[PDB]
């Protein structure tokens, strides 16, 4: 339970709620199919459009609850630990970040912090070692103009039933500038990239000591993998 909530450009905090599409509650998406899936349950809105650069570090905010903790020693701010999964980021080209229907967009993956067997670290495992932030830079090479970024926390700790995978997800309004000329060979849906059955969804995280390891073995995220310029 976290909503993606602030954003940052090159570690200039641009403020709470400011220019996110965000669930006005910590509650997962958990059916795939829905339109929750897009910028997560529909909740508040912003005028701002965030100005930054192609190429620019972008951190993405999680916390429990708005405002960040929901009380003091909030064992689960920014997310319980319990909930390990993988951290995804997409954008989809609108020409309007501020008016723009969320629905039908054309998305694709820019940044995903999946697993990493050896050291056994999550995504999520990063995002909270990180006090809610995750941090990735956009493709130098996309063209110029309003997009949509989603942010996507994936977790699994009760992903051994179907359609109980939970979905974090809120999008932020975006304009680039210093961009490139690159355009996606592919883009996917919102809803309907992810299936239940796929196998970084159905998925059971539970290693013989009943540790969230995965067994050790590497994971596979869902969706498209992320484009290179
Ligand atoms: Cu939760």
């Amino acid at each position: 339970h976290a909503i993606f909530q602030k954003v940052s450009v090159n570690g200039a905090d641009q403020g709470s709620l400011t220019g996110l599409r965000a669930p006005n509650n910590n509650n997962p998406v958990q059916n795939v199919n829905s339109q929750d899936m897009i910028c997560g349950q529909s909740g508040s809105t912003s005028n701002t459009i965030i100005e930054v650069k192609a190429g620019d570090r972008i951190g993405a905010w999680y916390q429990h609850v708005i405002g960040g903790a929901q009380f003091p020693n909030d064992p689960d701010n920014p997310i319980a630990k319990s909930h390990k999964g993988p951290v995804m980021a997409y954008l989809a080209k609108v020409d309007n970040a501020a008016t723009a229907s969320k629905t039908g967009l054309k998305w694709f993956k820019i940044w995903e912090d999946t697993f990493n067997p050896s050291t056994k670290t999550w995504g999520v495992d990063n995002l909270i070692n990180n006090n809610g932030w995750v941090y990735f830079n956009l493709p130098q090479c996309i063209a110029d103009g309003n997009y949509l970024l989603r942010v996507e926390v994936l977790a699994l700790q009760s992903a051994y039933s179907q359609g109980q995978a939970q979905f974090y997800q809120s999008c932020a309004q975006i304009n680039v500038s210093g961009g490139g000329s690159f355009t996606p060979a592919s883009t996917v849906s919102f809803p309907g990239a992810y299936s239940a059955s796929d196998p970084g969804i159905l998925i059971n995280i539970y290693g013989a000591t009943g540790q969230p390891d995965n067994n050790g073995q590497p994971y596979t995220a869902p969706g498209p993998a992320p484009i290179s310029c």
